[PDB]
């Protein structure tokens, strides 16, 4: 595959609304880098295309054309802009064909919605450690490594691969490295699950693509 040139203020406007898939990013965005996970894990290269923005430079089209709230990622199919990451990921793992990315097991289901509502917290536990006004990301690395042990028919959150591992590899991806620099924290420390989660993740070349960059 080849990725597309970074689109600026100063590029002209795509088509909109002409019957192609476009799958709007920026390619260093985690909220985005979900999305881009689940198209290349279903095999969509050739369905979704990917229009890459410049967030510091971004074109005046995409607010006033394509996508009025000014986030990426959105989802231009089928004459609706959608955004919001994780309704996106449900949204194209049931619209498009490829691998179903959710399990059809009620208390797989039940458990998932537990750790999707959990992605905020996540987050702002990792945040709350890199500004220094708590050390929260522990804790939150703790609640993953309990999770990874309930279900073993498989390395990953529902046993088997899901959206669920997609939702939280660009958060992963950013706050480890992060971790062990600026407050020198391994977080596979003491979490074998989650370190071999991590294994398994970068074995999926789907996900190691979306690290690529043009
Ligand atoms: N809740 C949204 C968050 C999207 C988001 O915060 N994207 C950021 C980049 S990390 C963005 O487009 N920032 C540009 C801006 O706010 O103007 C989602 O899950 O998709």
């Amino acid at each position: 595959e080849v990725l597309p040139p970074v689109l600026t203020s100063n590029s002209e406007p795509p088509p909109v609304f002409d019957g192609t898939t476009r799958l709007y990013i920026s390619y260093t965005c985690p909220y985005a880098q979900r999305v881009w996970i689940t198209r290349n894990c279903k095999g969509l290269q050739d369905k979704i295309k990917l229009v890459p923005i410049d967030l510091q430079d971004r074109p005046a089209w995409y607010k006033e054309k394509v996508y009025p709230p000014n986030k990426v990622p959105s989802l231009e199919h089928n004459n609706e802009v959608k955004g919001e990451s994780l309704d996106l990921i449900k949204y194209i793992d049931s619209h498009f064909d490829g691998p179903s990315l959710f399990p059809d097991d009620p208390a797989k289901k039940e458990f998932a919605e537990d750790l999707f509502s959990y992605t905020g917290s996540f987050s702002k536990a990792n945040n709350s450690t890199f500004k220094g006004e708590a050390d929260e990301a522990g804790a939150a690395f703790d609640y993953i490594e309990t999770a990874l042990s309930k279900f073993d028919d498989g390395p990953f959150f529902l046993g088997q691969f899901s959206l669920v591992d997609i939702a939280y590899a660009p958060f992963i991806e950013r706050f480890q490295p992060a971790l062990l620099e600026f407050k020198k924290y391994d977080i596979t420390a003491g979490r074998p699950k989650l370190a071999a989660w991590i294994e398994e993740m970068n074995k999926v070349e789907a996900y190691n693509q979306t690290r690529h960059e043009p």
